[PDB]
């Protein structure tokens, strides 16, 4: 067990029960356990990625979407860490390439969001969004989010997208502040290719993945996002349903229900 | 025994050039046309009343989107594929336009076309535990306020836990295919026709969260009609109506009986979306 | 001859705070009006002059029949938003202030709740409230060139599609020129006051009550642009209902209904005579919004 | 002596005809390039129009804004003529340059005050920066990543607190621009109101508010986050200290807008957005 953390000192009760029984290639292990927030989980996934092992997440501070257990139950988790018994479920991951003159110049991955974004703070990004080899819209905007159903709850939600339950397989596209009549979010089979075409004449742009790995989009290039061949592995427990998490998260009213 | 095709036509246009061309081709090939009596009453050729016209291999539809949907009600019955040709306006469901009629007919005859099972929804109105009506939809199930003024108390439940209680004009539960229709009007996202998912769009919900939700094809969406209020209504495909009683419960699920759609060498969904909505697409690659 | 009159309006069936009106309104030599309906049933549970003089209250001038009838100082609705809208109804004829006390649910238009009717009534007596003109709308229906029905609204004018199925085709024109043609469920021409109601539901932004503007929110427009539009107070919204389609209906303030024939034309304009709203030291519109939508507000000064 | 500042984007046929007619008529011409005695070429300077009777602009909306800046600083009218593109802000299009010039010479055009927003950055009781806007104050996330903490307040009373990319406070003229991009409703430019539009707010109520033009819109910047930016009319930047309080009110002296016999807004709107309009009347 790699253990990534951070009142965050239930950190010790983890090392207690585990011994009872440098970040980059820091994988080597069989499981990653994270004690922290949604952001921390995204961080651990980074690490679990390269030597494809499961991730598990324990919610210390706030209330998020990814962690599979509360803090005040860190023991009932350890039992399962020992027991090796949890179902590990593969989850849709996005693959992104950046291509100039037909040639792949940069490449990345996300489990929440590929967020192509304006370069200069002032002005707009000309972009042509493309779906399965055909164009759907040209407009200027702050960027385009290409999102996973897990990620459909993060930034893409802020950009105004719909909420996708986490066990669905789809790719979500939410144009981010598009100056245009149809800036409607679009949803697409997991088999599809979203390509966005940065304006040749304009300035360079950025992409961000899981709000943490940055790339540089040269003017005139092409982002291709498709479903990735090697998913992220998620530990799963007797956690609450996504539905319950959405409800808690957003204090959604639910009185009157049978 | 013989082959037969059922032809469903909008009714008068260059809808007659096309109909006659259909009567011609199948005639030449010993395939019997069959038409709907009302349609044949403003002028081999059998003539059926409109309930279950089957015995046929294909339902050929000449007209537009709303027409396709009538045709599919007819096809659902004997579960036979439907194929649509556009006459006047621009739609999402036809696989060709009249100006390519002759070519379709080569396919109608050869029967060489692909037949996809497009996702279909299954609805049950349940009261007191006991199912009191059922329906199905290929586009949308539209739960809607009964009386014109007032609001409809609703709780939306997804996979067995409640997601939201509000008042609204209604709730749409939509097929990817139906995301283009009423759901779009009500604020929904466009979903691509091949995706298998389920879309929920609260209709005119007076409340903060009325986001579209999208769900995998295996989910159950249930909507509980406020007991004390008035009876609601559900509409499937803007054609079949069920009276939802106050206090009942509506479950929508993926149907096991897909509508068979007869597929051709046609435009991608993207292109059709662009055409319909005049989407600005200059500058592309 | 010379005299002080005050119209009670109530939601019949805490309606006895209504007699607390009838008490206090008497010892002050006021009025207490009531309508036909208001005094053929409850609300006037104590309907009798055998109670209205035993109270020392030259009170109950039931005389008043509903609508185009009366010359008072104020209208005092106890009831809800529903009812304030009723009262406003009448009052608009007489062109006089409306003051609403809230029995049940929290409303946007009520100046107080019943646990206060004591103080409320004290301010009524003293005439020491504030009056304030809220924007009111005027709607006409015009067919074959000429007016063929007319209406008015304080909240919304809701043009709604007639038959249950299919869709209503509509061209929306603002100050003379067309702005969007689409099929929809309808179109809301709303007041700032009314942007809280159906218009909100239908996606409109929230407008502060004092603002002077007109809000247009296409209801479920099947179109890329069905944004809400906000227009100056003196614009003219016109919606032409398509000819080949069906008739339609409009409702003003969720009550005064009008049939809108196919091919006719709706024109909404600000009305010359605003409704007048009696106003106390009450919550600003901000706090009402924060309460009725339960808005997250914290980490502030 | 009468004088006019001409702001052209740098296109020449129009520019020449202006040079021409204002010569023939004894009006001094100051030319300023927008990228940046009978005629002068003037440096880009906030005081360029300080003596002129009018600012005339050839170009689209972005240029109008640059010109408006100057006209505001010299407290005189601006007038725009469109060149290449379609805009909301010009009063006439290049082909009608002659007619326009005639009015320029004549000084017979209506000049209407148009609502302008005044913005202040206040911190600990002192006002520590300030600005104005004719389109929008755009309060924005400082760091490219992360969200910005915000509490939005109307006449002293809080209305919402959420994380966001920023908050737009917009002028009705403005409602057509970035505000529109952000989800805003469209506002007729004669209307006098202030529009608030949250920008990518991770919350259920991100709904546009529209406020009487006497309101005080304030925004309190989370004391624990990073600095934020504010941009005005897509062009005048201001650093916003963490913990401070933005305030936007209607400015006392507004921008003067020369008017003319132009298309009504409704048309402008239909023109830009290619709004479907068939079957009318």
């Amino acid at each position: 067990v790699l253990l990534v953390v951070h009142a965050t000192e239930t950190a010790r009760r983890v090392e207690k029960v585990l011994g009872d029984n440098d970040q980059h290639a820091a994988d080597g292990c069989e499981l990653v356990l994270v004690l922290g927030g949604d952001g921390t989980f995204l961080r651990a996934a980074e690490l679990a990625r390269n030597a494809s092992i499961p991730v598990l997440g324990v919610n210390l501070g706030r209330i998020g979407f990814l962690a599979e257990a509360e803090a005040e139950a860190i023991d009932a988790v350890l039992e399962h860490v020992v027991a090796q018994d949890y179902r590990v479920e593969d989850r849709l991951t996005l693959d992104v390439v950046v291509r100039q003159g037909g040639r792949i110049v940069n490449r990345g991955w996300a489990l929440n969001e590929v967020s192509l974004e304006k370069g200069p703070r002032l002005g707009v990004l000309g972009v042509v969004v493309e779906i399965d080899g055909r164009p759907v819209s040209a407009f200027g905007c702050d960027g385009v989010l290409v999102s996973t159903p897990t990620g459909s709850t993060a930034y893409a939600f802020s950009a105004g997208g719909p909420v996708l339950w986490p066990d669905l397989e789809a790719i979500l596209v939410v144009p981010n502040n598009a100056h245009a009549l149809f800036g409607r979010p679009m949803v697409t089979s997991p088999e599809a290719t979203i390509a966005i075409e940065i304006e040749a004449d304009g300035h360079d742009a950025l992409v961000f993945c899981d709000g943490r790995r940055e790339m540089l989009i040269p003017a005139g290039s092409r982002l291709e996002v498709t479903r990735c061949v090697t998913s992220v592995k998620w530990a799963r427990l007797d956690s609450a349903p996504f539905t319950d998490r959405l409800v808690r998260k957003f204090r959604l009213p639910v009185t009157g229900w049978r």
